[PDB]
């Protein structure tokens, strides 16, 4: 008894993992294939939400740097009208005692207050003399900021902060992930700084990146796949997958419809693979893997963009007047992720939580903020409070005015947020994956492969890419083995035209 | 006005490099491709010479050792059955003051004499202290040497025998190279071992390997070129190329034989290259590099197998007492490198260099040893004595008895041998290679590409095989860019039967 | 009411201590003093012993070796005869799995068995790369080993040896008083001696010294008294003092005789002196201090020298088959430490502990051994066992052949052995000493300042010298303050006849 | 033929150092002795000059603070009124780029502008980061600096400044001698006051000190001599000694007069020592030391204090504006250095060189400046422009206004100025010392045993007190061959009245 579809590769999710092995298999037209996906729309964790008001909210205000020229390819593809995109320079703070310290926070002490600053350099030219000496290697993320940083930076800034993002103290992960990620502080330079009073903030990826016009990122994602054939698509109630039986090589949908398939790219959560497969084995390794949840608030504001503000783009906050760990000023990103000056809107409150003086709806212009706040079994939230919450720790901060008049709120919780890189995750995922392995399952993502260090957008698209070009022509899988590799080099050779597409031209006419 | 002949990929050179293109050109069996050679029969540098007595030499006594599965496939395919093969441990050993120390040298200084002992494990304590502080990086590879090693095993063994091989002396070239080649020196380990008078000889990638039972390493290519279509290869005096136009993308053979092409494989000596490109400014650059000539001596001798030799592999010559760096027992390698015993030859002379007792032809067994010299402008040689002074220094090592009976005599010069990784040349490589990428051309290959670090048979039939997974599915060229990537991984990605084929077949069914 | 004698300086105790100050006032011959001791016959610890059958025992068998030109002024001018003294080059070994390991153990690694060989150059490989880049200080003595001499030397001998004679853990005691005592084994010279399988015995204060022809040290001690004016001394049960009133600076002897004094010179132990103070606070003081009790046992045996035994001075035996941590042999030093070969004795027992074939009195010669075995309330021992305990030690360290004949047994435990350099001991003295200092009292000597850096018979003379030359000349005690300063150079500026003397002398004239 | 005069002891020069010896061997009162010099006035190079109008000139302002108990005894004894002293606080600064920078330099690098804070700040790091991991020792005063200072501040001001006032290179002398001298500046207490602008002055021996009411420091040893029995000096042109014989150990003065004696204590120069002694060998020795002199620029002038200047002390002077290395604010140290404001004194000049208005004679009050100038066979000067050259220099530095009123000025010329610490010194002075001692010459003192370490007044007389103390009881000469022993101590042990002397008392009574 034959089942409903057979095909050659079958691709779960239609996230920018999904995604990028869909892409690859059609660029290729080689193996048969089919995607599917238990929502209409695609774009996975870069999909875009809007309120009943008009503002648009991202997952948290995702921002796009392409390590991958195969990658750019693909965007200029989906969107290749010059105003379908705006080019940034990342402005970027820290919240520390009345002061906005030019990020990142480590390499900028000299805009600290005096009295810290001696508490910085200090500790930091002790990690400098016994950095001179050691020879051994850092197997905590706490040692590793310790002996980077010093003491100093460490109790001020690095600690309470990461927790707070993290969801778990900074003793319980490892440091093989941070190699783009942390700032390592040259002595010289930093004290160079505090005697003359100057900035430094070039320092990453970050440093200059670019935004879609419209619908956010999501539309992104929309517009890649709409590149690809309509009928090898599947995405909606009609795509879930419910069961997995790696065994006899097939699938079962929600509406009881069965696939089958040669080869396997599985994109969905892994501990929620191992749920499918029935795997009692499997189950119990995904277990051991840890992750922290992620609350999303929305925030729209009236009035023209105060200059207590002006071009900043997004903030990280340490201290603990503010329940968020980070705040993005939205509306600076494309002025199309909240309505136009001439649209009306009541009010629904001022920051401070009051009542508005006049129920009625008046123009414009607006501005918008975005947080975000972890959660975990180490970091519990209260939902029917945390947007109060968040808007009181606007106020603390100043970033709101007790008088500022509010049009309209947004808060939802993404389960999934972040791949915590525990001590805890090699000694799983050198067991899972290569379990899976044998069962020609290509678990890979976010989720899929539950590798932070290479986690972002472009990352993700690259994995599924790779996973088929493993898949098909024997290519090595660099990004799922040797990040440290992929993000310290240009990555120019792979092309969405290869000679193999022109070569194939030439031959047809 | 077209050319005689227009393909998508030309191959110049049927060495393992060239063959190498063309074996993944033939699986992949997309773009029109052609392959050319000089020489009737493939193999180039890892072909094999007879003596009119029935002795075979290689160029070297070559050894394979394999860091890729798809090396390993095609020679499977080209020798399928058991008894062409023979599996062999390696026994290797360096001649010090009527001494054979086990390979490594600086691994095993508990089999020196106590006072050389001594001389060794002083530098060696200095060299380990200071390692323990250094923070910066050696420059050339003498500074690698004595911070590695200390200046007693450098003067005992490393700096006299590296000019013995390299024809330039170790302060004038780099140690970038040397990854997988010199051995690092544990200090405990080594003093452990003098204490206890033990060995060890397990280190490098030698450690095993295997042999061809017939036709010696020329005889793997000749195999593996009868695996390609006979139509798309012209070997010969008829495939000798005279010219190549960068311009217009055709090369010229020697009867005047114009062929087209859009991507260039070229596998001869880089220099030779930009000769016949007229490129005036390459030419220029090319004159940067530096090789060294290979002086190739074979010696046919009678008698049972010596126990003063026994089973020995290859041994190394670092003292003055004889040209050659390096002495292989051929004999030992297959029965088949010599004649029978049954066969009946006339002695030509004996290892002292006198006529012997009777000219009158006489059976055997045999044995066989070759012996390797190395030439350059900074170390010339001198033809017409070479062969005899080679036969004295078997003397004057023992290797021979005055005595014993020579049957046959074998001398050859082959110009480019080695690819001397000088201080220049990164300086003149990443100027020439990109060059000749931006007229669609990669050069690759010992002399190709001219880098050691990576210049064996099966890295060379893997930077073809890569050159033309690069131009048809943009694989990125690993073994070209990261030695040390390659080298210290097992690359089992790649097969001679990739899902493209698997796929392909399943699909015209 | 005055007391029935007072003089200027009082002198409590006849040991090196008290006579070396005795010595000193004697030359000066300013202010009026009195010496007293609780003994007949002056010396103290420095006393000699005798059995009935004419076998003469030390407290350990003492050596000389001298600092102080001074010192050397009182021995010669007590015993001013080339036949008083014995020369000797010291003849040390340690006792380790079946070897006599030449003295310092830690410079004679070549002298072990092979495996052992390894395991203590490989602690010592570690060790001195860790020392290249320490900046910190050892704070115990177990650390100071395990840095200067790595973690196979220390579990081979260091530990075990340390506790059978310190009678306390490694881990228990500072490290600032071994500066001449313990020796910092040199990684080169030792492995330079393992590859040559050479000796190396020199290091040392110890290397050569001299004994005296007659009375063993106790003779030296009775002679140097012998140069005093017999009316300042009062030696015996009439010179025991038995109450110290420091309020009004009065001795009360044990006669009831009381003795006034300006300023008090104490060479008895500190907690006893405290003791016959009454004084609360000082006792309390003192019982921070710790100190262990040694055991001496003596054995006489017949026969001439054997060659097993051959010119041995003294041994150190770490092992645990004998509760002895040190054995001398005695009758090397002297040919009057026992009986002549014409003098009949009869045999009490053999050493396998087995009475005698005959009871009759038989003619010598004879040699002799002492042991030494120390105990704490960390360590008890049993004194009805400890003597047959120590011969069987003699059987099986093969020091006695179990038939060899014993001719004379000795055993005494001195409770004040030695004065433990403790963790603590440091915060006791610079309380106690300083606050009797503030009542004119200098307690100085063994166990008079508690300081076993400078505990030996010329330290302890000079301890006394030193004082009296404070109280007088304001001199500055640098023995007591200063032991590396006394000790790293040759004290030759003090003199048994100094300028003074010679400067009166023509005075009168 | 007996001398006309015989002593036990002998003492050669009236200085700090001679006056010493006086003393102990008056205190003592044993040996019979005499002290000789050849000027009227005791004092040596601690006496005090005076100018025709009433200003009182040092020999570079000297300022006192003891080690020495001792040395405290003597100056109470001979100035006991409570206002013959003035106790100071010290106020140092350094004068660089318009700047007062405290002292010590390179403790307040806070207070240069922010240019040099940054070079200074960085050769900083650097050399602690290489002293982490040196285990060598510096060998010359160069190197010293380079490792403890960095490159910065060794350019700055320590190379530059040292040259003027040693007058020769940094590079030239030693390194043991300055522990107390130069103080090492730890890298986070100096950028934690860079960070914060504070300064700290705090460090050395000379934080606090006191001064004499009248006479100067000349006027202490006046009355020190004043304290000895005056038929046992001879000071003038009769005291001068003019020949030495040291075989019969015989002294002769100018006017023909013999002196015998048993002990020796020189104090001269020790190359004229050798000079007197007409021994061809130690004069050959001698010329191997160097030394420097001094040139002393007295300068008086009218008014009141100014602000500029306030209550200074002294000043040192790197830069290359003046010929000077220091300046001292004489009139800050005692109000009678200088006349009182109801004399009248004519003007002399104006500080730019010109005429004054007035050659009339005018009230004060005044003020007082000595300034010193450096010589050398490496470093020569014009004795007839100097002193215009220093007031020029004086205005240079803004320390006089080119209109203040010069009403006093002086100029004198000390050949033997600064024992030179070179290379080379304790080379000659390990030979030529106990040369000297072998024929019972002590000879000590600032330039009797040329050691700067040890040079200061209270050091001069205690090399003088120990020289006797050593003749006469045996004691150890501590400050003369343990500099740093001495310096780091609370010598409190020698009184002006010890217990010989009490003891004594109680007795003829
Ligand atoms: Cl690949
Ligand atoms: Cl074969
Ligand atoms: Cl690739
Ligand atoms: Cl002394």
């Amino acid at each position: 008894t034959h089942p409903d579809i057979s095909v050659d590769v079958l691709v779960i999710g239609a996230g920018p993992t999904g995604l990028g092995a869909a892409k690859r298999l059609n660029q290729i037209d080689g193996p048969s294939w089919m995607i599917v996906d238990s929502n209409e729309t695609p774009g996975g964790l870069a999909s875009t939400d809007v309120t009943p008001e008009g503002f648009l909210y991202d997952v948290g205000g995702h921002v796009i740097f392409s390590h991958y020229k195969y990658f750019d390819d693909c965007l200029d593809e989906a969107l290749p009208k010059e105003d379908d995109w705006y080019t940034h320079q990342r402005i970027s703070y820290v919240r520390c005692q009345g002061q906005w310290v030019p990020y990142p926070f480590q390499n900028n002490i000299s805009m600290l207050p005096k009295e810290e600053q001696v508490k910085c350099i200090d500790g930091m030219i002790d990690a400098a003399l016994e950095a001179r000496v050691a020879n051994t290697k850092p197997k905590t993320f706490d040692e590793w900021i310790v002996r980077m940083m010093g003491t100093g930076i460490a109790d001020l800034f690095m600690r309470p902060y990461n927790f707070k993002v993290w969801a778990v103290p900074t003793t319980k992960m490892q440091c093989a992930w941070l190699g783009e990620r942390v700032a390592a502080p040259n002595l010289k330079a930093v004290t160079t700084n505090v005697i003359l009073g100057k900035t430094a903030g070039n320092w990453g990826p970050n440093a200059t990146f670019r935004f879609p016009a419209r619908g956010g990122t999501g539309g992104i994602w929309i517009a890649v796949a709409n590149t690809l054939p309509k009928e090898k698509t599947r995405f909606g109630e009609k795509g879930k997958v419910t069961k997995v039986n790696a065994n006899n090589k097939t699938v079962t949908l929600q509406d009881g419809t069965t696939i089958g398939y040669k080869k396997l790219v599985s994109t969905m959560a892994v501990d929620f693979l191992a749920e499918a497969m029935n795997d009692q084995e499997l189950v119990g390794l995904t277990k051991q893997l840890f992750y922290s949840s992620t609350h999303v608030i929305g925030v729209g504001v009236r009035g023209s963009r105060p200059e207590r503000i002006g071009d900043k783009c997004w903030l990280y906050f340490p201290e603990d007047n503010c329940p968020f760990y980070r705040a993005t000023i939205f509306s600076n990103y494309s002025p199309y992720n909240q309505p136009e000056a001439s649209k009306k809107l009541p009010t629904m409150q001022l920051a401070d939580g009051s009542r508005p003086q006049s129920t009625e709806a008046k123009e414009g212009p607006y501005w918008s903020i975005m947080l975000e706040v972890s959660e975990s079994s180490m970091k519990p939230v209260n939902q029917e409070t945390i947007l109060a919450d968040c808007i009181q720790g606007l106020v603390n901060t100043e970033m709101l005015k007790p008088t500022d008049e509010i049009v309209s709120t947004y808060h939802r919780r993404f389960d999934h947020g972040y791949p915590t890189p525990t001590l805890e995750r090699e000694g799983a995922l050198t067991q899972i994956l290569p379990k899976l392995q044998d069962k020609d399952i290509w678990s890979r993502g976010r989720f899929g492969s539950w590798r932070y260090e290479v986690g972002n957008q472009d990352h993700s698209f690259m994995l599924g890419v790779e996973a088929v070009d493993n898949i098909v022509n024997g290519a090595v899988e660099l990004t799922l083995n040797y990040p440290d590799f992929v993000n310290g080099r240009q990555n120019t050779e792979r092309r969405l035209v290869d000679g193999a597409q022109v070569f194939a031209k030439s031959k047809a006419q």
